């Protein structure tokens, strides 16, 4: 009941300045499945014993998703539940693994996160060099089909990546986005097991339908074909894996 929420934020090791850093971990973060007053209450318990003091935040959202999210009156709690100088004691946010989802999420929020836009101790790392399957961990490090100049379709269009691994596939951006007012780099984390439908448009186009995510993506590369079925082949190594 209690160690399933110390994974999501725990203090490990001291910044080069000098500084007591703590992590967290947003896929670990199941909303629904984790008491929201119980994490806050953690987090407080675990901050307590040096928030009185400059410390520091590596915040990692490497395959953060919709349910990995605070429902919006839950995100508002953690604006008032800590004392005035914890907030102002923070010297540095370390962001790592910023995707799509983080993006539309920190617009739509916006209007509250007002105090973070294009704020200077928020650092967005820009290249990830600084019984239960990992299956993230497994992602980053398996053999990749990577398939540069590759074009997102939305409202504006973007340079990606599209890397296709055995377990996973990865769009990262090639190009800078606007996120909490600060142009960063994207990388998105699609398990095999998060595509539902994946369609061939033409030769250089198709879609990708990720589970439990609205509006399918869409893709633009003069290798479309070997692109869409080389993610079909994982689809399908992981539905034959999956129990009968
Ligand atoms: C420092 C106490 C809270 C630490 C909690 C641990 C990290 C949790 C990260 C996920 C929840 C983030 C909640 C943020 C609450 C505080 C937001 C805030 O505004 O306080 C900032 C204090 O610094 C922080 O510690 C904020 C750290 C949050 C970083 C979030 C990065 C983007 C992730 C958003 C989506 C998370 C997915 C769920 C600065 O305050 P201000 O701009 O209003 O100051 C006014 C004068 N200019
Ligand atoms: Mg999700």
């Amino acid at each position: 009941k209690a160690l399933k929420t110390l994974s999501i934020f725990y203090q490990a090791g001291t910044s080069k300045a000098g500084n007591p850093i703590f992590y967290y971990v947003a896929r670990r973060f199941k909303t629904g499945q984790i008491n929201g007053d119980l994490l806050i209450y953690h987090v407080l318990l675990t901050l307590k014993p040096y928030y009185a003091k400059p410390y520091e935040i590596v915040v990692d959202l490497t395959h953060t998703g919709p349910s990995n999210r605070f429902k919006t009156d839950f995100l508002s709690k953690w604006f008032v539940v800590f004392p005035g100088f914890a907030y102002d004691n923070v010297s540095a946010v370390y962001i790592y693994n910023c995707n799509s989802w983080v993006r539309e999420y920190t617009k739509y929020h916006e209007r509250l996160l007002t105090g973070l836009k294009g704020s200077k101790r928020l650092v967005f790392i820009d290249c990830p060099g600084k019984q239960k399957l990992p299956a993230a961990t497994l992602a980053l490090e398996e053999d990749l089909k990577v398939f540069h100049n590759a074009l997102k379709l939305a409202h504006k269009d973007t340079k990606v990546s599209i890397k296709v691994g055995s377990t996973a596939v990865q769009v990262t951006s090639a190009e800078r986005t606007k996120v909490l007012g600060q142009s960063v780099f994207l990388n998105d984390i699609y398990y095999a097991s998060e595509i539902e439908e994946i369609c061939l448009v033409d030769e250089n186009q198709f879609t990708l339908t990720i589970a439990n995510q609205g509006t399918p993506l869409t893709f633009m590369h003069q290798e479309c074909e070997a692109i869409v079925q080389s993610i079909i082949h994982i689809r399908t190594r992981w539905e034959l894996s999956q129990p009968d």
